[PDB]
């Protein structure tokens, strides 16, 4: 797998400047599911780079990618090596020049990950972590914080892609409930495998979502817990790659903590 | 002025080099006016330092510091020329070792802002802007979004120091509202100094926030305007840097509406 790998490294960094490049210029935004659902022409242009390099160095591997989907692809994870693609983590950030835009990579053989590869290209940091070796940020070895007293955490979350006044008022009263534990502050950096990236490094203390995709948590969470953390489903369920929910903590201390103070909202999963 | 301002870059690049280096080692965390409301040794220490190096240089000049005012001195601004500090602008994050970090440095002359100097000291980025003259980030000059559709806009905000029930539901009420409208997403770096400097370079179109002190915004502010944007209050009347309440946006179109769409939070002014 090491020769996978840092073949996923080199064409992170590559996928990385063509989006660092692309960031400069005036983009074409494009709407999918709904006004505040972006898609541009370089979150597809580099998906399709990424699969076909990748097809063509390891033609017998699966892949599940973000814009695949949206072409007509089903998002089902079989046991086969499977490359789990997000082109641009961070789509709306990027059309709006905020300095936080990752590429995404997540490799799974037997339905688990063997490593993960985040590529933030603003600030031209490259988390990877492979199983049982370590998470590392520019050859920096990462370990997340050892905070177990929830009132003194730092947490990290978005408010989600829905604009539905129920959903969104959930996320809301779930953003309260937690804020007046309280914690020491809530942070949103405007993408969920840098949010989990931060989690890894040790700056942030846990991160909590319900709404993401496998591919958006794929390379990311390999990364959390070989620096130390842990994952686990927003319900104190184990982690699911395809529930659309996951905690990123530090530890299970905290995990629970957060757990017992959330809401579920009711998703699709991405296997279905 | 120019004086005072080659000189002041060159502070701040100093202040930045200590907390820098301070944020990570140990460190001991105290408390203000509250288990969130944070200080520790080189807040209290890097003001200090500042202060004494202005002093030096020019004798007459008045000074409010945030941890001054903490220890009795009162947030009185005159049109002495007076220079308003904020030693670490995002003390959680630096508690937490969560990347941004600010050293704000404002200066007013007959009670408005001749220039600013906010320095990032984890990214290394010196923001600077004297009145008419423009904005610049590492002598890059800056400019603002062209943005005047609010349901394209990327808004930035914090969620405040309290965690009075009453509070903290209006703030995520006001939040609400604009996330509703829709806009393309609500971000929060964790300090508003830097939070501002991000609308002054377009990759946010606009910050709001209601419960910030003069010192967390003198600084940023004339960033912001002198990189084509406009300072206003939730009112949607002019700035008032004593308010505790501010709109820093890329044009009064949007700024205008995010006032619309809010409701006011009372709070005690810096000059009461
Ligand atoms: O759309 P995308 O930019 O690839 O990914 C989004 C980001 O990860 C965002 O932070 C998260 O809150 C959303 O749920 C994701 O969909
Ligand atoms: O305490 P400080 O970190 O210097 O300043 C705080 C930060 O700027 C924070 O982002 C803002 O939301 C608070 O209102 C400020 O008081
Ligand atoms: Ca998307
Ligand atoms: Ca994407
Ligand atoms: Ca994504
Ligand atoms: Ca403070
Ligand atoms: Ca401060
Ligand atoms: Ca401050
Ligand atoms: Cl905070
Ligand atoms: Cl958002």
């Amino acid at each position: 797998w090491q020769e996978c790998m840092d073949y996923a490294v080199t064409l992170a960094r590559q996928a990385g400047e063509v989006v660092c490049e692309a960031i400069k210029n005036e983009m074409n935004v494009m709407l999918k599911s709904s006004p505040v659902d972006l898609v541009t022409a370089t979150d597809q242009k580099v998906e399709k780079m990424l699969i076909s390099s990748i097809k063509e160095k390891y033609p017998s591997h699966s892949f599940i990618g973000e814009e695949s989907v949206a072409a007509g692809e089903k998002s089902i994870l079989t046991d086969n090596p499977t490359w789990i693609i997000d082109p641009i983590d961070g789509t709306t950030n990027f059309v709006h020049r905020f300095p936080f835009v990752a590429v995404s990579i997540g490799f799974a053989v037997n339905k688990k990950i063997e490593f993960g590869v985040v590529y933030s290209c603003v600030e031209g940091k490259m988390y990877t972590a492979r199983k049982g070796k370590g998470a590392f940020c520019n050859g920096q070895k990462l370990q997340v914080s050892q905070q177990e007293d929830i009132t003194k955490s730092l947490l990290v979350t978005e408010l989600g892609s829905s604009r539905t006044p129920e959903t969104v008022r959930m996320v809301l009263s779930n953003m309260e409930k937690l804020f007046c534990i309280p914690v020491h502050g809530i942070r949103s950096v405007g993408t969920a495998a840098v949010n989990m990236c931060l989690v890894a490094t040790g700056g942030a203390d846990a991160y909590y979502e319900m709404g993401i995709h496998c591919w958006d948590v794929a390379g990311a969470g390999i990364i959390v817990t070989e620096a130390g953390g842990v994952l686990m489903d927003v319900t104190g369920g184990p982690f699911d790659l395809m529930s659309r929910r996951v905690i990123a903590a530090n530890n299970r201390i905290l995990a629970e903590r957060i757990a017992k103070e959330i809401q579920v909202i009711p998703l699709q999963r991405d296997d279905e």
